[PDB]
């Protein structure tokens, strides 16, 4: 009767909706496509940020532990662990441990994280994680471990340095860093020194 | 050079985006990504043409699993037609219909011209709808009652695109029969047209 004369509306054959197609795409692909949606729309990163909770320090530490375990077990069957061939096999996994450290550690550094007691706890965990890295016969493969010690040293410094201007200082981990630097073949010297200095 | 650079000391930041999204499974990624398209519609175009489309068989597989998932959701050994059972299953029930609603249109005119294919799908969709669960309360049967109505219209459009077009394929006249007989006859409109066209 009214404006337009109607008669049983027959369905229209439309295209598969967005939700349905995303179902047939997994974690990798989703994640990967999502990372580019943000690259195109930076503002998205803030929303998601306010949507996803930051994993707890313990969660993070638990991740690195799992990450280095993956490495130890990725070593080939019955061969030399310090071997070159044994290296190529674990490379990927190795990089994974390292890439995590680069990600996580900055969360517990000077401007961003001002909590001294926290940051140390993570540096300690982190350094121990680095103590475990695999050595090799070839001097090239070991460069990633020493490099790790170096950068690692930089962080302990910056972390301690926030104590400089800060009145009221705790009882810094002299014994922990002492052993830390020892296991490290003295690479952490500079940090051990500043520790004692400030202390 | 121009700046007096010393040994670089690390600077603190918030763990990168790639890291944060590592502590979330396909569910959340799926969801949050969905909201991104809602706020930035232009994102759908980019994600569309680059995503792997599910084949007919896969879609069909999805439905089976769904209703097979909905059949196990029924409480212990209670009355599978009581109201209580309905609740514990409304959701898994609805999932079946949503999936039907999404996928079915994907095989009608405008979009799908290939008659010999659409019939194939609708056939498998009607069977899914036969399988739906009946209940004592009459209010919980409108969903399945309505389903039958919709697919009726759905076969109509499919059969209609076989009009002005040359020749007349071998219509599933013998198929819709067992379908309309099973659907307690509320699918006759589409079948009366079958014998008609045919």
């Amino acid at each position: 009767e009214d404006i337009s004369k109607r008669a049983r509306q027959l369905p229209v054959g439309e295209q598969l909706p967005l939700s349905r197609l995303l179902q047939y795409s997994d974690k990798q692909q989703l994640f990967t496509i999502l990372l580019q949606c943000v690259e195109k729309h930076p503002d998205l990163a803030r929303d998601i940020r306010g949507i996803l909770p930051a994993p707890s320090m313990d969660t993070c530490v638990e991740t690195l532990r799992k990450l280095l375990i993956n490495l130890n077990d990725s070593f080939p069957y019955g061969g030399d662990k310090r071997g070159d061939y044994a290296f190529n096999r674990i490379r990927e996994k190795y990089m994974a441990v390292l890439h995590a450290l680069n990600d996580m550690v900055p969360c517990y550094l000077p401007p961003y994280s001002t909590c001294f007691e926290k940051n140390i706890t993570f540096l300690d965990a982190a350094t121990n994680v680095v103590h475990e890295l695999p050595e090799f016969h070839n001097p090239n493969h070991n460069v990633y471990k020493s490099q790790a010690y170096y950068e690692l040293t930089g962080a302990w410094l910056v972390v301690l340095r926030q104590l400089e201007d800060r009145p009221v200082v705790p009882l810094l981990p002299l014994e922990e860093l002492e052993e830390h630097n020892k296991t490290s073949q003295n690479r952490m010297e500079e940090a051990l020194n500043y520790l004692k200095q400030l202390q």
